[PDB]
């Protein structure tokens, strides 16, 4: 009735589950390549989501294992470790002091379930790739947010497997509300939505109201869902805000996937996509661009929304940015 020593060493890494910079690759190794299942399970227990939603524990485990097995272990970046990381980073962001007691338990379940499924069955290539190769996925979704639509359909469809219906005790009203929020969140992970999402977040910060304790006031679905969408998107774009040992691993993997899209981009129509060759395509300039044009304007605006809660994270982002700059010969 007691844990094995590996289970113990794993349990002890998991005590960092509430911290930015969790050793998520270590968790992956210690869990036998089950970071998504063990991190989701730990978050669900910690937030009391099993009791609140009357989720049987064997059904949660069965779903999570099934979900994690439909991430591709042969894809370097968009795999179950990235899913685990995004879940865990959303989890920390939800705990920010500026948002304390803002969100209902259903909203919290939506944001976490959304994070968990957000990239499921990702083939390791981009929307534009899928569209240009006339691939079945692009055809199925009439070229529109191809991957994101697929991630949602798979994550929901898997609930129909044997003892996988984790929402079986929710009311119909609960499930309709949850599904809509999940769909709205995951669809907002498509980078082509980034600019509009960022503009709405900037608008929100300008018109920012608060309550008594100084936590944000969000009194309509529009604003509530906007915050959750931008929160998961922050989590999705959180790699450069992590300590550098983590950040570099993520970079490696994103580059592997991307270079590998090249080897297939050589044959399949298409010239290549900018900054994606080691035949004229510096990794370090890419990272500096990524940070300057995408990650920093987002995280800076997030940081204003929840001021001062995100300072450390924004500091790290700025350090990492200097580090990559100073490596450009
Ligand atoms: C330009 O940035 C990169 C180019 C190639 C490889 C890697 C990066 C940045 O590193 C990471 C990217 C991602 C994600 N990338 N993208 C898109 C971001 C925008 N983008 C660009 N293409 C060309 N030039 C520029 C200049 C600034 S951005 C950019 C295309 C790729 C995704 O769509 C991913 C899917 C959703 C969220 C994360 C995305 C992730 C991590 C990276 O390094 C850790
Ligand atoms: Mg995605
Ligand atoms: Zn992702």
């Amino acid at each position: 009735g007691v844990k094995t020593e590996q289970e113990d060493v794993l349990a002890k890494e998991l005590e960092d589950v509430n911290k930015w910079g969790l050793h998520v690759f270590r968790i992956a190794e210690l869990s036998g390549n089950r970071p998504l299942t063990v991190i989701m399970h730990t978050i669900f227990q910690e937030r009391d989501l099993l009791k609140t939603f009357k989720i049987p524990v064997d059904t949660l485990i069965t779903y999570l294992m099934t979900l994690e097995d439909h991430y591709h272990a042969d894809v370097a970046y968009h795999n179950n470790i990235h899913a685990a990381d995004v879940v865990q980073s959303t989890h920390v962001l939800l705990s920010t002091p500026a948002l304390e007691a803002v969100f209902t338990d259903l909203e919290i379940l939506a944001a976490i379930f959304a994070s968990a499924i957000h990239d499921v069955d990702h083939p390791g290539v981009s929307n534009q790739f899928l569209i240009n190769t006339n691939s079945e996925l692009a055809l199925m979704y009439n070229d529109s947010s191809v991957l994101e639509n697929h991630h949602l359909a798979v994550g929901f469809k898997l609930l129909q497997e044997e003892n996988c219906d984790i929402f079986q005790n929710l009311t119909k009203k609960q499930r309709q509300s949850l599904r809509k929020m999940v769909i709205d969140i995951v669809l907002a992970t498509d980078m082509s939505k980034h600019m509009n999402l960022l503009a709405d977040l900037k608008t929100m910060v300008e018109t920012k109201k608060v309550t008594s304790s100084g936590v944000l006031l969000l009194d309509n679905y529009s604003d509530r869902i906007q915050v959750l969408q931008n929160m998961v998107h922050c989590a999705d774009l959180s790699n450069p805000t992590k300590p550098l040992q983590l950040y570099r691993q993520w970079t490696d993997r994103i580059m592997e996937e991307f270079f590998r899209q090249g080897d297939r981009e050589r044959e399949r129509g298409m010239e290549i996509s900018p900054m994606c060759d080691k035949h004229n395509a510096s990794v370090e300039k890419s990272q500096v661009g990524f940070i300057d044009y995408i990650v920093h304007p987002l995280w800076e605006t997030w940081a204003d929304l929840v001021h001062p809660d995100a300072q450390d994270i924004l500091d790290t982002l700025e350090d990492n940015r200097e580090w990559y700059q100073s490596t450009i010969p």
